[PDB]
Formats: C-alpha cells, structure tokens, sequence
C-alpha cells in the first residue's frame, strides 16, 4: 500500500507546491511517492492538476529526484 503524492487542492500550473500542498494517497497509478518530498518541495507543474490529482511525471518541469532520463538538472 505504497501511498503516493496526490495533488489534493485544484492547483494549476506555474505555481511551487509545498508539504501543504503534498498529501500521500494509497491510489492507482504510483504516480510520484515522496522520495523527492524535500526535494520537491516549491516545484512547478506545466499540466493543470484538478483536485486529488495523482502526481505525474508529465506534470513537472525540472525533475529533482528523476534519474529516469531528465537527470540533467
């Protein structure tokens, strides 16, 4: 039951989340977990995020903790 970071308050684009803004939900896909929680914390998403919105790799900008690929930054 790996609970994953799932933008809870409709928040749009452009705007640095914080831990407030970070809620760890037990929901499908895994979207992002809180390994980069002190990493991601002031990131800027380029995709809308509705209310509950599971975090996706599609939806940031500079990847901290991603060494999936975009590990330049």
């Amino acid at each position: 039951n790996k609970a994953s970071v799932v933008a809870n308050q409709l928040i749009p684009i452009n705007t640095a989340l914080t831990l407030i803004m970070m809620k760890a939900e037990v929901v499908t896909p895994m979207g992002i977990p809180a390994e980069e929680i002190p990493n991601l914390v002031g990131m800027q998403v380029n995709r809308a995020v509705p209310l509950g919105t599971t975090l996706m790799p599609d939806m940031v900008k500079n990847y901290e903790d991603g060494t999936t690929s975009p590990g330049l930054k």
